[PDB]
């Protein structure tokens, strides 16, 4: 009887940061509400100037990440503002039936809805609006996310022993479609309806024009750098919603890796780079090592660092000459 | 001696159906005999009613799925009517040595050929047509299919216990490379030999034109939609001969995924998206809990809903509001 | 304290031949030097003689295969002669901190640098050539290659049972992006700086006009054809530092395949088909039962019979009518 469970109402964070959570739970079984506001707005996505109609969950490319724990009970309130101009609609990967909830969460502007479903198997999945018709443009918009369900003893290594990370970061790829003119520069659109019929275009060339962590060439570098501290366990969720994706940490491994991002599977050890298919949340567990500016990376290289996905970290602490030194620095022969 | 081995004809079905078999064998090895006839014909693939010169085993995209055991042998004839113009081959991954078979295979039109091969390894197989200096115009013009090779006794999940599927069908995806004049019509040609160079230009782009399941846009759709009822376990097998696929059941799971597609190796668990290379056959299995239409999808859905790669599956039975349920209907704030 | 260790010096043996080594370590941990020496030079990459500037490790495409044990110390003198016009770093994914040395190792021409790290963790990795700003241009010029850190007890099956290999070979797979004219004709320039702007260009659609192993076209075939013989044990490593591959073995499988390339996991069996995501390096053991030719491909038939990605074993030995025969010959019907 799920009326006499307890309730918790959940504040969510922009990515990359996560909401506050327990990751061994330490009560029973809840309903844990969410609420959600869809907002169409304007982004700039490159040094350029390049501008694109998004829609986000909440205002944010990716949309948070949510996090419960396996049998708890999601409730999602998803408030359509009338601001807006289309329907929109949520598909969890993580739920069972009516089309991950598609079918039952069509609103229109002005509309909202309460859903309500079992998370019923333990990872990290995807998230993404699904309307009949448009489905990949909404999601190639930018209207996906995730949720991690973690078991409610927590994450387990190889060998079924307690896994702990000290922080936690939600890093969401997004590819973009932005239509060119004939000489290959980019379009503006006064609406999102203006823009359609360009889209499903570009969408066909099945070529990316960028490819972004959280929202923006550059989004996650400089000052917006994802930290950490040597001997500091980190957790990297990573999400593509629409695109293939194989992620790489220049200078360090993901030494617990699920790339497909489901729990109940050990865990990938010692990876240098790992795919996480299109439509798949992964994730990546690392101690830091040593200390210095490490690239977060889609490995391939192109879409790194010519298309945009590519982030930093920043990482505190001393050098460990065992693990690496310059024995004859860079010198004239 | 396999001149004292019982033997067993079986005649193919198309898919999505498979011919009956048995799980678990109730028998000892055996000589199991096929017959498939290459048909070269026009197909029509999209609701435009653009249309392909296809080359294919029985008459249909994909080939049949043929089903054996392990040890047991496998012996194919193969008939290339006088009807057809080119030579064909066939190349079973399944088989050890002369190219999969394709080196003792090439018969012209007019003639036949049979051969034998040992199914030493279980698991899901791709085979193709693979004639020398013409194979990827072959194997991207329909000539592809799989066979599945079950252990003598049967599935089992990570934990070394019994699966048992109720249902099983067979979703081949195909990518086509039709070639456009200048504005980006599809060409026609009045045979095969015709469309060569054409076909060549368009297959070195890397960007295919149309992405189908079963030979045909929408050929999973409506009142060829795969069926099934809650409570029913379902094993999907998915093979892409040539390119990459990450299939997505929406509304389910993978509860067990073999996502490259060999049985001595334990499941993937609670998979939501999950990675075929080309060249690949997989297997997925699902227990259905909430009926509804399931959308199957690659989950590029760039793929899945502009290019073709998108099936239904119709499910009956209860609805269950413990899984999922509209806590508040869409409705005006 | 190192300086205390033994010290080896290991000279480099051109791809897709694997320098003399150990597979069970018969030494405690070791120094081991390494020198090698960047090349930019001419390259001719197809059968119509299209050359590109290719930028090499010790003159091959790729860069030659590094064999270490784990806890080994990697010491690499990395030259850069005064005949080149670029500079030049490397990165190793099997090290720790500094942007996998390239913050350390950033030469001009004229200048040379002793790097040292640790190989802590087991596996084949990727390395490569990363300068900052100019990374993709590298890579995909052809700076990348492999280094193989074994454990110290050598390789094991699923079971921990030992695998001995009898052969290694090292294929290094390229995409290159080779610019075109508006009719698609490959361009010629004096120098690679002439050819930046134009490379960044073609880099940006994402479509290879190559895919090569070893270099060129046709590098693996023929005289240069790969060996074994049945009952041979053979290692095939296989690199892709910047793109996805799905290598396939014609006639064969994967008995053992890490397609991650990391040896702490166990391996997949029985494979068909794997996919090396790019920035990662795998490798399959096999082995041979039956002789004659195979290819050995990426199984987009269209990269490996269109642009390149092909190669072939020449295998010796006795013919098994057990595993398969010719039943009736091609034949009138
Ligand atoms: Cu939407
Ligand atoms: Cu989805
Ligand atoms: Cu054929
Ligand atoms: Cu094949
Ligand atoms: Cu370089
Ligand atoms: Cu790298």
């Amino acid at each position: 009887d799920i009326s006499t469970l307890p309730r918790v109402k959940v504040d969510l964070v922009k990515p990359p940061f996560v909401h506050a959570h327990d990751q061994v739970a330490k009560t029973g079984p809840r309903v844990v509400e969410f609420t959600m506001t869809i907002e169409e707005k304007k982004l700039v996505i490159d040094r350029e100037g390049t501008e694109i109609h998004a829609m986000t969950f909440n205002g944010s490319v990716p949309g948070p990440l949510m996090v419960v724990h396996e049998n708890d009970y999601v409730e999602l309130r998803l408030i359509n503002p009338d601001t807006n101009t289309l329907l929109h609609n949520i598909d969890f990967h993580a739920a069972t039936g009516a089309l991950g909830g598609g079918a039952l969460t069509q609103v229109n502007p002005g509309e909202e809805t309460t859903l309500r479903f079992k998370a019923t198997k333990p990872g990290v999945f995807v998230y993404h609006c699904a309307p009949e018709g448009m489905v990949p443009w909404h999601v190639t918009s930018g209207m996906n996310g995730a949720i991690m369900v973690l078991p409610r003893d927590g994450l387990k290594d190889e060998k079924g022993q307690p896994l702990t990370y000290d922080k936690i970061y939600y890093v969401g790829e997004q590819d973009f479609y932005v239509p060119k003119d004939e000489a290959g520069n980019y379009k503006k659109y006064e609406t999102p309806g203006e823009a359609y019929e360009d889209a499903v275009k570009a969408m066909r060339t099945l070529t990316p024009t960028h490819i972004v962590f959280n929202g923006a060439v550059g989004a996650l570098t400089g000052d917006h750098a994802l930290t950490a501290a040597v001997g500091e366990r980190v957790l990297v969720v990573h999400s593509q919603a629409n695109r293939d994706t194989r992620p790489h940490l220049i200078g360090g491994h993901g030494d617990y890796v699920w790339a497909t991002g489901k729990f109940r599977n050990p865990p990938d050890l010692d990876q240098e780079t790992w795919l996480i298919p299109g439509g798949t949340a992964g994730a990546a567990f690392y101690t830091f090592r040593q200390p210095g500016v490490y690239a977060y990376v889609n490995h391939n290289l192109i879409e790194a660092f010519e298309l945009g996905a590519a982030g930093h970290f920043k990482v505190t602490g001393e050098w460990n000459d065992d693990l690496m030194t310059s024995v004859v620095k860079p010198a004239s022969m």
